[PDB]
């Protein structure tokens, strides 16, 4: 179990390729159709900073909610007493990079729910082993995780 180093990623490739997260399909909006393949991640056992109000936060694809479902389950018993924390989920605001798969539901940045900075390289291994297509300690206040269009 080695946790990711800053900067590290796995795996160790760009997260648009074909041995990842796949290609960018196109920015799904509020009023589009796609947008009726995003359904909210309700799950307890997460926290959800919502700084939105939106719900925008929960807001993801059903293979973006699988991964972070089985990561809620070994982060806790990972460290007991503490939970996931997504941050940032699907972006309606646009403040990411163009082609980022915030715009399709598809990536989540998380911390651990005490923001314990010591924990996210840890973190990031869990993400990996929960199974998201492409792992990156994108920053050293939280960890970028996405996933496969399906
Ligand atoms: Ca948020
Ligand atoms: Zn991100």
């Amino acid at each position: 179990l080695t946790p990711l180093a800053y900067k590290q990623f796995i795996p160790n490739v760009a997260e648009k390729t074909l041995g990842a997260s796949g290609r960018y399909e196109g920015k799904i909006t509020r009023n589009s159709e796609r947008f009726k393949e995003l359904t909210p991640n309700y799950n307890p056992d997460i926290i959800f900073k919502d700084e939105e109000n939106t719900g925008a936060d929960r807001l993801m694809t059903q293979r973006c909610k699988d991964k972070l479902n089985a990561l809620a389950i070994s982060v806790m018993n990972q460290w007991p007493g503490v939970k996931l924390r997504v941050t940032e989920g699907w972006d309606e605001d646009g403040h990411h990079s163009e082609e980022s798969l915030h715009y399709e539901g598809r990536a989540v940045d998380i911390t651990t729910s005490d923001r314990d900075r010591s924990k996210y390289g840890m973190l990031a291994r869990l993400a990996v082993e929960a199974g998201f297509d492409w792992v990156y300690y994108e920053s050293k206040a939280h960890i970028h995780c996405s996933v496969k269009a399906e």
